[PDB]
């Protein structure tokens, strides 16, 4: 009992404290406001509710040894929340897939400034869905001293459609997504990181430059990369002919253009002219160029790190759960010792608190928002 108490309190004081820090984090930092990050904060808003609405009466229950002394329709709610929170996890999981996915398989353009919030819109698809999974719940569905699911039809049902479904899919779909993100990455990635390094070191060196001469040889510096940038053909348009390679080089023909315009101004030594001239060409690399320099060099896909160890924890934590639970729900017979049942159940339970950790440990970007203590 002492044990259960001890560990439930620190474990409910983890999974809150973890998984606040990273909804404010996103909440305060501009690097960290990104479509995947969007999913990332859904997924800590269950493992937050996990920890206000459903761990304290497990606790509990945990200390009064698994005796369940309230009433039914309490537990009824509980146990549909219970299943609502982690069918919305794995199905957050899921739509990272489906999303990142789609991102590398279709590349798109538009004509405004931001997003669709088209992950805003899929996240609230996924917790619509959990909430139908978990909805008979809520209707009764046992024959009462203990708070368990006793319906063995729908223990089944949920145990397919909540996890040995999806798990697969969402594998499938995380395996093309790294495989369609490597054909885009160029073999010749230090020379094009070079390039893009001059691009952004020089145009720094305009912003703190002293005069129109050193203007004028940073802006040669970058039109000079942008045309060695222009040639880095990646291998997806390798086998193409000059449509598809139409779009690519467009990007770096406009910035070359400007560039040749802000070249223009400093020569003549229209310093502040040329130095705004500059700052327009930071909107045009992030409007056709920055976005696939990042996906060509093989950052986008060295950032999507962090994806397959949250993935993996959760199936470490979840999978011995399910077996047990569809194996009692299909085989009576099949004799779960109970101090198993609960053992899994605890595991379950600690994922919820080791997210927060594994963005910190893999992901760059919350770890040097972290970092910054
Ligand atoms: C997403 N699919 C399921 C999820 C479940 O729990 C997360 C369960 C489950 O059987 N949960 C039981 C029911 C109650 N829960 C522990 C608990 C929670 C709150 C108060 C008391 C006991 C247990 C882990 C079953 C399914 Cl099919
Ligand atoms: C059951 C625990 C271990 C299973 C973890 C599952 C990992 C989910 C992600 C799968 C996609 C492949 C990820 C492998 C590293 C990236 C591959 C790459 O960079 O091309
Ligand atoms: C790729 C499959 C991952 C399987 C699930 C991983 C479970 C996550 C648990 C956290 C362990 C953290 C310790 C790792 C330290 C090494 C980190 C590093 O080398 O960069
Ligand atoms: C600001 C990041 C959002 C998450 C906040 C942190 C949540 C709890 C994590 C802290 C536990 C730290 C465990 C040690 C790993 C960090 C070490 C490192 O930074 O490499
Ligand atoms: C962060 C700390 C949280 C991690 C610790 C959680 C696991 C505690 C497990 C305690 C075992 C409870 C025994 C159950 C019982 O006696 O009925
Ligand atoms: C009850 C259901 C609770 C639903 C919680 C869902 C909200 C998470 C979605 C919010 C999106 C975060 C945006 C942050 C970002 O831009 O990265
Ligand atoms: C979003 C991710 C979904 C991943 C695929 C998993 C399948 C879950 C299907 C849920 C269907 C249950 C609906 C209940 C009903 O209407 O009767
Ligand atoms: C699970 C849901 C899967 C959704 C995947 C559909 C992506 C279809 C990809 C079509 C690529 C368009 C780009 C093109 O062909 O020119
Ligand atoms: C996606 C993670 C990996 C999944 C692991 C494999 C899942 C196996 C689960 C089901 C085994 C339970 C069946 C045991 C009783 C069956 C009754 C019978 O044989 O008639
Ligand atoms: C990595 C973190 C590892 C998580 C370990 C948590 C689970 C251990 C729970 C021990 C089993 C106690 C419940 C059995 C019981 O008393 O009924």
């Amino acid at each position: 009992g002492a044990a259960a108490l001890v560990g439930g309190v620190l474990l409910i004081g983890a999974v809150l404290a973890g998984n606040s820090l990273v909804c404010v984090s996103v909440a305060t930092e501009r690097a960290l406001q990104t479509p995947t990050n969007s999913f990332i904060v859904s997924l800590a808003a269950a493992d937050l509710l996990l920890a206000l609405l459903v761990l304290p009466l497990f606790v509990y229950s945990e200390v009064q040894g698994g005796a369940w002394l309230l009433s039914p329709r309490l537990c009824d709610a509980l146990m549909a929340m219970d299943v609502m929170l982690c069918t919305a996890s794995i199905f957050n999981l899921c739509a990272i897939s489906v999303d990142r996915f789609v991102a590398v398989a279709v590349p798109l353009r538009y004509n405004r400034q931001g997003g669709s919030r088209r992950q805003l819109l899929l996240i609230g698809a996924t917790w619509l869905l959990s909430a139908a999974v978990a909805a008979p719940v809520l209707c009764g569905l046992n024959d009462p001293a203990v708070c368990r699911l006793e319906d063995r039809d729908y223990v089944v049902y949920s145990s397919v459609c909540s996890f040995f479904l999806p798990c697969p899919l969402m594998l499938l779909l995380y395996w093309a997504t790294f495989r369609g993100l490597q054909r885009w990455e160029v073999a010749r990635r230090a020379d094009l990181e070079d390039n893009w390094e001059t691009l952004n070191d020089n145009l720094k060196v305009i912003e703190k430059a002293d005069n129109a001469a050193q203007v004028k040889d940073a802006l040669t510096k970058m039109r000079a990369a942008a045309l060695d940038a222009q040639k880095a053909t990646p291998p997806k348009l390798e086998d193409k002919s000059p449509p598809e390679m139409k779009d690519f080089r467009h990007g770096f023909d406009i910035l070359v253009g400007q560039i040749d315009d802000a070249l223009k101004l400093a020569n003549e030594g229209k310093v502040k002219e040329a130095q705004a001239a500059a700052e327009q060409l930071k909107t045009t690399r992030n409007a056709y160029i920055q976005k696939y320099l990042a996906k060509i060099t093989g950052r986008e896909r060295k950032a999507m790190r962090v994806l397959p160890v949250v993935v993996g924890a959760f199936l470490l934590c979840w999978t011995p759960f399910f077996v047990v639970h569809i194996t009692q729900a299909l085989c009576p017979a099949c004799s779960v010792p109970p101090r198993l049942v609960s053992a899994v159940t605890w595991l379950g339970y600690v994922n919820s608190a080791l997210n927060p950790v594994i963005y910190t440990v893999f992901n760059a970007e919350f770890r040097n928002v972290f970092r910054k203590a």
